[PDB]
């Protein structure tokens, strides 16, 4: 078997909302677990397959709302912060705590050279090709960084790294 991260779900939640969030199919998420199908329960571990474990991963990440920051830990020791940008979606969760799902390298266009895809649609980390609304709070834009910072936790951490959307203060 192979050691993959978990989802908890919450009262209400959708499969093909989890597969959206996650990015990957409701019938590989049936595949994992097949009671979804029949019915959601709240509190329920379902797991994402293709996506391994967060508790295995040797960094953490912590992004800070009320600073507009991501913190890149190594053994939940900071290694280096850099600047982020949040959306007024992320402002939602005042615990955040969210797993990196899988990335997508150099899309081409102002997406930051990169796109890690987050646990949660609009919860994502990705460059920009406007590195001064980093570090700052947006209308709805998903928390951008700057390419080198976005290729760097690309090189580092692996998915299923967790990303912790705090409000902080």
């Amino acid at each position: 078997g192979r050691k993959l991260l978990t989802y908890q779900v919450k009262q209400g939640d959708t499969l093909n909302s989890i597969a959206a969030d996650f990015r990957i199919s409701t019938a590989a998420l049936l595949q994992a677990n097949p009671s979804l199908q029949a019915g959601l329960t709240a509190g329920q571990s379902i797991v994402i397959p293709g996506l391994p474990d967060p508790y295995t991963i040797p960094y953490h990440i912590a992004v800070s709302i009320g600073a507009k920051t991501l913190t890149l830990s190594l053994n939940n020791r900071v290694m280096k912060t850099y600047p982020i940008a949040v959306g007024k979606i992320l402002t939602q969760t005042p615990t955040g705590e969210f797993y990196i799902i899988n990335r997508q390298r150099n899309p081409g266009g102002p997406f930051g050279a990169y796109w890690l895809s987050l646990s949660k649609q609009h919860y994502g980390i990705h460059g920009t090709n406007n590195p001064a609304s980093i570090g700052k709070a947006v209308s709805k834009g998903c928390i951008r960084m700057h390419n080198k910072d976005v290729i760097e936790l690309a090189s580092i951490v692996p998915n299923g790294t967790r990303v912790t959307i705090n409000r902080g203060s």
